[PDB]
């Protein structure tokens, strides 16, 4: 059913756990079959798992951990801070993301936006 | 304009800086006339800058800092995470926050939502 505000906070920790080991299968199987990302917001949507976890493989190898804790509300959505380190082209960066989901009447992600630019760059 | 990402930033954590002291003139300038907040999300909106100016007037004694970097796009919007500090009916609390905005083409807070609930307080 639609998580309870506890729930979203236990889901969106699950999450990142799996963008940190990279489990891909596991990552793709938390978001409903037609749901959209957005990532960079301001960017055009992905849409269903085939492509969600065409973005995923892609992205893969990284280091990512929770910075703060998982705001949540009663209605199903969430929001929580993150970081994630990298070495893109032989330098390391680092990133600080924060995520916004919203959940179905499953438990799934149905939708995502994740805010973050150059300005929250660290290479 | 539409401020630019490193704008966003610089709004932003002016908005901390203003709930902080409490100037609730100033606060109030920051949105736009006609601008909507959902504080908490998932509550039926407050629209114009006098149904603002009286929510804020209604609870503002409070301490509020960034606890992490303001996350900017590309398009107007800004995510960021914060604390806020105070002392409830004797009891001191604290309530951890994310805010999101968007800003209008003059660099004032169109839309602000704010996601938390009593999962983030910490009483």
């Amino acid at each position: 059913n639609l998580p309870t505000a506890q729930e979203v906070q236990g889901l969106m920790a699950r999450y990142i756990e799996l963008v940190d080991v990279g489990d891909i299968e596991a990552i793709v199987q938390m978001f409903a079959d037609d749901a959209t990302v957005e990532d960079p917001f301001g960017q055009p949507p992905i849409h269903g798992r085939e492509q969600i976890a065409a973005f995923f493989r892609q992205g893969l190898k990284v280091r990512a951990c929770l910075t703060g804790p998982v705001r949540a509300s009663h209605n199903g959505c969430g929001a929580m801070p993150f970081r994630v380190e990298m070495v893109w082209n032989g330098q390391p960066c680092a990133l600080d993301v924060i995520d916004v989901m919203r959940f179905d009447e499953h438990g799934r992600i149905q939708t995502m936006q994740a805010y973050w630019s150059e300005v929250n760059l660290s290479v």
